[PDB]
């Protein structure tokens, strides 16, 4: 197994890595909205949740896969009653890459890193 | 990897599958205590915990598999007052199945979909 | 796939068992801040987070794997104002056994089992 280190996804400042490569299967830590070539998080929670799904791309496309290849995310969000627009985005993420949609569980938690809305964990497979 | 489709488990509207089988794992979505048969939820808790269970256990068989082979869950619950209730369905589901009990985690969250009480998701193995 | 079963985390009282052994991946059940040795919770949040990780350690030692095996952890906290604290902590408890980090989810959660102020969840790979 070895780490995903990608400059495309916010750096791993604190005790964790952006991700691991397992062979078949890749897991990503819980992407938040950050910006990786500014640092920023943007307002709009559509726009979180795109920002949060391009990081998660970024390290899967690291590890040599397509978001195609996603297969479970594990989405927390700050507030369910944005869902609807979270999960606008999100549809059109996975439609963007032609992509099959993962597994999924979803959950409203009491607060997230830097007090964003969303926060989204996902596992790829190579086959 | 392929999707998991059964009529035996609540239809996945939204953007995501109800599982997927990756060949020896099996990763369920979260599921919620929507009745496959009518779309309503149950009031009890007791009842959504198995009602959830049975949709993970739906899953779980449309892939060649039983309830004896979910070695992880996630318990996403409303409140953990009622968690004594919850453990006294869960344990049962499982007793009723002749399964060794999964690793599981267990947390109560601020809010899940539809307002249910519970959200259970699974992780099973064919070996 | 077996359960794994040791003295040197809490006993497994409810329908759970500690961790699975899958063959090359081990999970962990969600570890609560209990002392396995008197079944007692510390008082300080860097201490539940130490015990916390000791008790994945211990889960994880008994599949025959070391700490350096941990690949992907989710952090359920009851606040995320004492994260400082339990980063330094989780940081200091990779760093002792000389591991990459591993990959991590980090989510404030309304409550935990018995009030305590963590619970951790953790995946090894023995390859």
């Amino acid at each position: 197994s070895k780490t995903i280190a990608t400059e495309n996804a916010p750096a791993a400042i604190g005790p964790y890595v952006q991700g691991v490569d397992l062979g078949n299967m890749i897991i990503t830590s819980g992407q938040i909205p950050v910006n990786p070539k500014t640092g920023e998080v943007p307002a709009d929670v559509a726009a979180q949740a795109r920002q949060s799904l391009d990081n998660v791309k970024a390290i899967v496309e690291a590890a040599g896969l397509k978001v195609g290849d996603i297969v479970k995310t594990t989405v927390f969000v700050k507030d369910l009653n944005d869902f609807a627009t979270v999960n606008a985005t999100y549809e059109a993420f996975f439609t963007e890459h032609n992509a099959t949609f993962p597994a999924r569980s979803c959950v409203e938690v009491a607060r997230l890193p830097k007090d964003v809305k969303i926060e989204i964990e996902a596992i790829a497979v190579r086959r």
